[PDB]
């Protein structure tokens, strides 16, 4: 069983904790990210084959600490940054000299040299280890780079193995998870899919399941999962909310109605969304509106069915994790998956690459990209602008060099040449970013020649657009979307 | 000493480069005028040129060749020179081989051929030259790249010598205007100033003159010329319309009031222009209001002054050329824009001010899209200041023709400590201008753009997001309105 | 057994054929790359779980052109034809090719096949599956179905599902084929039903087992160069027969700075190997004395090293085995012989070297030629020239690594130029040349467009810091018309 | 016409920018001489400057033996302009005081001075005039002499400009001669044309006319020989003498086998078949190669080439009866660095030589060619000079320059050439290999006599040239690029 060998990752608040989880996932082992403030009851219920304590911005000199069971549970424990500093007490690029044999790092040598010692290229106080620990690696600024009670199988590392900059970090996480915690590598996209199917089948039986099909990654893979498990019993509602991209409805239907043979209720709700949105300039109002009409449309569509006892949903593990930060049943095949696993299993389920590695598209769609009041003519204009932008972006092989690209409609009038020189028309902003984390994203240094080709195209080819600007504001101090 | 004694008639055959040719002639210190090609024997005879230039189916007046003065045809001018004297015409860097001796290019060599023959590096068609002309230079594509009737002192070149791409073009221009045409170079900043003062004094005498002092290049140099000519008898009216750059009023007042001793009437009229603009969204109406309120204010101040008999004005020669179908002092009406700067330097004005990017008459009124409001103008001024501050630090101010900031009355979200706040967006706009019809948006460095947008969003309370106008002209325009 | 599931890959002459092989290896499945001109007895003896017929430049329309042995299609195993492999399978099975004396291409999947079922990169506006492939046939066999199409290429993919014959006109082995690896995975793991036992941990365990069966308690001589193959080899025999393995490391005086100290400290003082160290600097130098001919120097360096190695070998009799780092590419291009790496490709040797415990930086270090500095010192090889070269090269590589440029080139090194150049406090000293290449194939190398300020930095460090070097130049000559080494 | 009548004395205190001052004043149309600071009142009285400019320098007036102007500088009754050090020694030598301590800066003008009245680059917010100047942040005047006034200042430079308006003494802590001082030229012109009242009679056309007249009055109708090398200096000298004494000028062009590809023909085609000079063309390639045979020492090679050049020239001289005059192209920098002698360019800087060269009819690209050393390929062929090597180098170099001109990179460098390395490398030949010579491309952006940076030529450009030389020149296996700056290396390899 694929959840059997499982890592409990305890989050002391690093931005890299989910990266550790994703690395364990990549290594083929289930794992779970909980907050540090967990009860020995819970760790005993999860029953981890090993524990991992993640980095932290706090300090053990105040203060987040592991539930003492972490070290009493008799499973190998791996501390990382804070997780190492908290393992003690409770018991930029750099190179560490391996000063001892440890289970964790034996055989793993990036450079050696030192003339008589193994070196580790790692990506990086602890004044003294517990009495049962040895020093395993050391640096100038950190004599305690790796510490280990190799008998109790506790390991401590002042660097981040989950990050690629740690030359052999993954081999180290492999060592801890596969070899020191003797975990089998059962958590494979093929076997996740079988687990998904089995669990949906068992949880829903012959009951009818409904699902909001966006065409996006999460609800698509969910569609494919539900569909593989209960076939025709699944009904997907595709709402064209009048806020999608150019031809999005066609593409979602060509893909999932035709190509994959899904049972699709197609709801053309453009006028209805644009109705409810009428005269609404407040971006948070628009979101709530757009989100409410969606819930309205699905509940209407659900009733037109019958015996629909289950709503399916593209909830992925990160979503569960924020919810962790404090009618119809829920079918959530992806609740345990991170986004890269979802894509990977989407590939195995047969979905196309393009869709799976597409830029995220917001729920509210163009509703948050038409500044202020959302009008059809602004959305049609926005659509042709985005289409050109994204089509040029794809020609130039720039689509994968940015996390997200789109255009924003500015309801301001600017003059542009018409032939005699007298036509005001609308302005759009191109927006392209390289996303670093949920808090920070850089605006993309798209090439000048390229920007200008897109500019000219949008202005010349779209009647109603006279001027194109580029969002040159990063996040912070701005955000990715304009609303 | 008439600095207009030696003069060059340049006939404009519609080329972009014709005002370039005239400026080159003015750079050699020789006065010249640029007329439309369609002139009369009479119009030309009255000018009495020391030499005629024809720029790049229109035809020169037959008198141009009858006039007995040297004539220089460039591109279309050389082609039209061939047509009209019995030749024949049929329609990038290049090198023309000089194949005959000619006053125009005698001694002007850029390289030598393998044969050992002279070559000209030029920037650029005739198939038969008149029977009294010879072939001066040629190249593979252009059999007749330079031709000359050495006797009538007629010279045609297919390339443009006014463009520095023609390696020694200026020297051929110098050769025709100074040697062939027999011109002294008295047209100098210092002497143009003297002649401007002389002509102002003679036309105005002891009368008091009034002047609209916009702070721009033209009205400033006009102000300094008048102040030099008539001093206390000059009142400049400076009108802060509410649409000027940050501290423009203080700056113009500092400069001409305290520093230069001009007599200034400062009209703080921000509320007045803003109020005449309240609610107006149409840029055509905004400009008309701003212009309308401008003369109203200026008229109300001209009636506030005893014995004002003359209006001074920074009309420059291109304004005169562009104009092609109380007394008026226009000291700059013969000067091209760079000449006006050169003399503004000799009159003691500051370089920064003379080479400043042009600012439009309505100012921020065409840069706050829609209803111009004080709030938006305030934000715009701060953002714009940060932009130019940085442009100058980066030595990029020199590198664009115009750089400014447009206020977009759209709300965008941005970070506000731990959460979010909606505020206004501005667009940076920077162009390299090419002509009245053509401008490329500047490829400002990315790092620089990032600094500026950070500076604006972080430093300007009320701005959350900054975009860069990446639209060229055409299909867009330089200004947003 | 980790060779049980195995893919026979027949080589029809493509450049990318070794890449097909290594992708099967990357997949976790043993495979073998043979010339196409083999026999049924050979295939039968090999017992493929599946056969891949790879690309090739020749035309199927020519007179005596390559054909797959007819048994390929009678082995009752799956057959995968890639490009010419597919053109030969179509021609050998009833269909036709027209001849025509590369590119990115999107092929539309127009029918189901086990090979590309569910492998999609995009949809057409008409809902049809698209594959992003690295492209390169007028009729297919009449038991074959068309699987995918292009404009240019009507039969991009053909297949006989019953017989498990799949032909593609693109290169799944090339990363440009977006889901190439998946199709190869599909063929090998799903269709050929191979397990992924070909792993580094298991290839090591296999290596050890096969050394012990072959050698037992016998004694084994090895030439330890510190290079990648000789060293992983040493680790395998050592993990296999400990003290019964002896490593002869000859410091020929033509090695990089402190190479002897480093080879010895690492494999003797850290991996507990038993190494006889021939400190043979003066002997190689004496032999090379007065030889300005690169060909003659290569010989001389070869001759002496054999002489030295033989002498050290005789000195430990009752040794019946010479071990050697020969790797699978050596096999493909070509006391008793022990060769643990003879089935491994270079990146496997590296991968298993990491499992053996070896340092990354050593396993991914640039190749250092047999003659070492004997061929990087133009003309007469002298102690002093090698000495300057070693200091110069050490500076170059040190800068090159801290600039994170070692990853970015195939080979970086310094060549000593016996020419005098003026420099400042005015002195005449030697010239060295930096040389850094990006090696496309065996015959093509681009000189690296190393940053200018980096080049200027390396260049100043070498001049200022190496007493004896007045001037640094950079080889801006690619292969062809020049070669990688200078001699 | 006396075109030297007005003249500025520049006293060199050692600034890297002193030559620039001299050329700016020249550019303004006013003759000027550049002397060392330690000259004598006597010498200055002889020159009789219309005005004196004291340049900057690296020394410090606060140090014991620091350079000072001849006191007469301040007693000659002419305007004195002091630039940095010259300002600081003007202060100190007049009762000021300097304290011991380059960049852009804005000096605020605070008093009227003939030097900068009307010269303004910006204003302060407070509305006060600013000059944009290129300053030396080093030593600073902290007291100005009694009858001086502060003209300009910064928060860090109380006396950024000082002036004694009556004595026409001006000191600036910045460099008006460098472009980075926005209106420095106008400052220099203000001093030279206005305050010193120099007429701008030092123009190319007038310099020519003056040279001619000085030639025609030094030699009259005598015969004059001239080593013509096609280099800028002797070419301009040749044309001066041609216009001056015409037929009596005999030009000797020596092809020493160390010239660039076809150089003899293009020099012959140019100055013989086109400009009409009388060229005695000596083909002495075998004579130089012979004398050079077996000489691997670059210092010996240079002496040999020098010596052998002189014998050839003396012989050609002997073949002409009554050669009473030797013309050379010595330019003023050669004087500053240091048969009757005619040196028409001894007062001219290199740009002035080009400028008058163009006025004489010489082609631009010749006048602006990179400097070619006197020994030619003999110091670009490393070790022993042989014809096979020079033929190679010539072919290789001409490819180099041809491409360099094509890509508009020729004028982006001060010198570009190829060095023949007597080292052999292997290369591809067909399917097998070949073994042939190596050449080095060498290209520099020269900043001064002691500083050259190697050019960041475009990689694709380098590889194109690379391939061309190797694929087009027989005898070359490989091309390298010199990536050594000067210092620690030199421009030439030998
Ligand atoms: O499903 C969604 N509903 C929303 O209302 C929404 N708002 C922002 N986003 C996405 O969140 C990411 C970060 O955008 P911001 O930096 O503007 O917050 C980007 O990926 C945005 O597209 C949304 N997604
Ligand atoms: O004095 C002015 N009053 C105006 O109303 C005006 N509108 C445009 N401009 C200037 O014209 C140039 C380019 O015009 P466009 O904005 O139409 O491209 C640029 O120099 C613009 O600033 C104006 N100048
Ligand atoms: O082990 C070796 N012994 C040798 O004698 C030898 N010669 C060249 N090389 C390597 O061959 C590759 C290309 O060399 P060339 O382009 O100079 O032929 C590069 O990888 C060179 O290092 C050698 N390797
Ligand atoms: O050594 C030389 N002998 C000569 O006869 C000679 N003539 C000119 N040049 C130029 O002088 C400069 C100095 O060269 P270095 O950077 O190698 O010292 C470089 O600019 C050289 O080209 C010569 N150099």
């Amino acid at each position: 069983n694929i959840h059997k060998h499982r890592i409990l990752i305890l989050d002391f608040g690093s931005q890299y904790t989910q990266l550790v989880a994703r690395r364990v996932r990549e290594l083929g082992v289930y794992c779970e990210l909980w907050a540090w403030d967990v009860t020995e009851a819970q760790i005993r219920d999860f029953n981890p084959s090993g524990i991992i304590l993640s980095g932290g911005p706090e300090s053990t000199t105040e203060s987040p600490r592991a539930p003492q069971y972490v070290f009493e549970a008799g499973v190998p424990v791996f501390g990382v940054c804070y997780g190492m500093q908290t393992m003690a007490m409770q018991l930029g690029y750099a190179q560490v000299e391996v000063v001892n044999d440890s289970a964790l790092v034996r055989g793993i040598e990036d450079a050696l040299t030192a003339d008589g010692k193994p070196l580790l290229d790692v990506w990086m106080k602890v004044t003294a280890i517990p009495s049962d620990f040895i020093t395993v690696a050391s640096t100038e600024s950190c004599p305690f780079a790796i510490m280990a009670n190799e008998e109790k199988r506790f390991y401590g590392v002042q660097f981040h193995p989950e990050v690629t900059h740690t030359r052999q970090g993954m081999r180290m996480l492999e060592r801890f998870v596969r070899d020191i915690c003797q975990c089998e590598a059962l958590w494979t996209p093929a076997k996740i899919i079988d687990d998904a199917v089995a669990r949906i089948r068992e949880q829903v039986g012959d009951d009818k399941v409904i699902l909001g099909l966006s065409g996006g990654v999460d609800s698509s893979v969910t569609a494919m999962l539900l569909h593989r498990a209960i076939g025709k019993n699944l009904t997907c509602v595709f709402v064209d909310n009048g806020l999608l991209r150019l031809n999005e409805a066609e593409q979602v239907l060509d893909m999932f109605g035709d190509h994959f043979g899904l049972n699709i209720v197609h709801v053309p709700a453009e006028d209805r969304f644009l109705s409810a949105l009428a005269g609404e300039n407040d971006p948070e109002a628009k979101r709530k509106i757009i989100g409410r009409v969606f819930v309205e449309v699905f509940d209407e569509e659900a009733l037109k069915l019958e015996d629909v006892k289950w709503l399916a949903q593209g909830t992925i593990y990160p979503d569960v994790i924020e919810s962790a930060a404090s009618k119809m049943g829920l079918v959530e095949p992806l609740k345990e998956l991170f986004k890269d696993e979802v894509r990977k299993i989407g590939l195995e389920l047969g979905l196309p690459y393009d869709m799976l590695y597409r830029h995220p598209f917001p729920g509210p769609g163009l509703g948050v990209r038409v500044l202020g009041e959302v009008k059809k003519e602004y959305c049609d204009l926005l659509r042709r602008a985005d289409a050109i932008f994204i089509e040029e972006l794809r020609k130039a092989d720039l689509y994968d060099k940015v996390s997200q690209a789109f255009t924003v409609f500015l309801p301001v009038r600017s003059v542009g040449v018409m032939g005699d020189g007298r036509k005001y028309d609308w302005v759009v902003s191109l927006r392209a970013v390289e996303t670093i984390d949920f808090m920070t994203a850089h605006w993309a240094h798209l090439p000048y020649d390229f920007l200008g080709r897109v500019s000219n195209r949008i202005i010349n080819e779209v009647n109603g657009i006279s001027r194109v600007v580029y969002d040159i504001s990063g996040k912070p101090p701005a955000t990715i979307e304009w609303e």
